[PDB]
């Protein structure tokens, strides 16, 4: 097989890639391990940036998105017996944030690139990258038997944080950034009206919980819990009178419970790799860098990769200069920075943390106290709530 670029994994970073590409007149084709089904199985929400948004209007794929997504132009967070409202729409200067789930972005971009008739290979086993820092770049894999090679310029790793593409990368060349949180999500999906139109984050001193939506007569609910928790240790019985001891009384009244369609525990980690790449390797998305959901970025910063290494090779498939290529890792680090700060930032005001002391608790409710009660404080929460202006 021959192709332009190569691309690791069929997850929303390397099909949107893939679309971007391909109204480009760039070759490229998709190597995926698992099922378009178990993708697919993948049942993840997604809050979207209006950067992200624009970026499936040139992808070619926001028909059902017009459609079915939902217009947030405003969140909540509780704390201390107080419900504070942010006007993102006004904070931020027009800009707003949209209800999509992850599950329903991936499952847009799979039909366009189905209808399009472009190259994705399913159940491709033993991926492995060749000749990195060669001229000659190659893929190797195995499905149905039989060992096949795909030659090409350039790999897209966009296999997540269990992808073998940042693995390929000599570890001398990388440098590692990382922070483990002492909690993690309980998570529960449900076939229930969301108890408010808007998200509410929430800190209690049980600790946190988290108010969201899928469709509107689909919501998802967040507490967190110690890593000591086993999900089995979790009824819904358990979760949602957990849940409601977190919220204000007027939002617990109101809260429409039911079965769980999803129930999981997810471990809360910041990650970042730099550089993002090696030699004719590019890593994008969940490869590269992690942060905690708080702040809800890891899809968004997918898609800014995604964009920056689109516009790259762009310029050097036309412009001839594969050069600029060298410029992808500062670039995307810039906003991954920024966006590792604010979802820090975010957990670190919401959650509760193990062993701190007197004085950690007073800074924390006054952290609150002071940036929902400043129109400059809300304003820095707000612009990076609906995503700072690319770069
Ligand atoms: C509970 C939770 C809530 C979240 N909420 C939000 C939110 O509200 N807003 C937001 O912007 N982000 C959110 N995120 C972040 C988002 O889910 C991830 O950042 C996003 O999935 C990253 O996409 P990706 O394509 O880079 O990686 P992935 O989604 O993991 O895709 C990687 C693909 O590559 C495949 N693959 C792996 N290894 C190989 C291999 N060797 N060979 C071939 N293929 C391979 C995988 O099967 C997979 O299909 C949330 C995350 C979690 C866990
Ligand atoms: C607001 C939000 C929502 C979700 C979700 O919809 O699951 C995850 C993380 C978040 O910060």
């Amino acid at each position: 097989m021959k192709t332009q670029v190569a691309i690791i994994g069929a997850g929303p970073s390397g099909l949107l890639l893939g679309q971007l590409l391909h109204k480009a007149g760039i070759d490229n084709v998709i190597l995926e391990r698992q099922t378009p089904d178990y993708v697919l199985g993948r049942i993840r929400a997604g809050m979207l940036e209006q950067g992200m948004v624009d970026l499936l209007r040139e992808a070619g794929v926001d028909r059902r998105m017009a459609r079915d997504g939902l217009v947030h132009e405003g969140v909540e967070i509780a704390f201390a017996g107080q419900r504070r409202r942010i006007d993102l729409k006004r904070l931020s200067g027009g800009k707003t944030v949209m209800v999509y789930g992850q599950t329903e972005v991936t499952r847009d971009l799979m039909e366009a690139r189905e209808a399009c008739g472009a190259t994705t290979v399913y159940q491709a086993a033993e991926v492995r990258l060749h000749d990195l820092q060669g001229e000659r770049p190659y893929v190797t894999f195995e499905r149905d038997g039989e060992r096949l090679r795909l030659d090409c310029d350039y790999i897209a790793g966009c296999d997540g944080f269990h992808g073998i593409s940042r693995q390929s990368i000599p570890a001398e060349r990388l440098k590692v950034f990382e922070r483990v949180y002492p909690f993690g999500w309980l998570g529960l999906l449900a076939d229930t009206p969301p108890v408010s139109h808007e998200n509410i984050y929430a800190n209690h001193p049980r600790g946190f919980a988290l108010c969201s939506q899928r469709s509107a007569t689909r919501s998802r609910y967040y507490v967190q819990v110690p890593l000591t928790e086993k999900v089995e240790d979790w009824s819904d019985e358990r979760f949602w009178t957990e849940l409601k001891a977190r919220l204000p009384a007027e939002v617990a009244e109101k809260l429409v419970t039911g079965p769980s369609l999803e129930k999981s525990i997810a471990p809360l980690r910041s990650f970042v790799v730099e550089p993002m790449q090696h030699g004719r390797l590019f890593l994008a998305g969940d490869a590269a860098h992690i942060v905690p959901p708080t702040g809800a970025k890891g899809l968004n910063l997918a898609a800014s990769d995604v964009s920056t290494l689109y516009r790259l090779l762009l310029k050097a498939y036309r412009e001839g200069r594969g050069e600029l290529l060298e410029r992808y890792s500062a670039i995307c680090l810039r906003r991954i920075w920024k966006a590792e700060r604010f979802s820090w930032w975010m957990t670190s005001v919401l959650h509760r943390f193990p062993d701190t002391d007197a004085f950690s608790q007073r800074i924390q409710q006054t952290e609150l106290e002071y940036y929902l009660g400043s129109e400059a404080g809300l304003a820095t929460i707000a612009e990076n709530y609906v995503g700072l202006p690319y770069e």
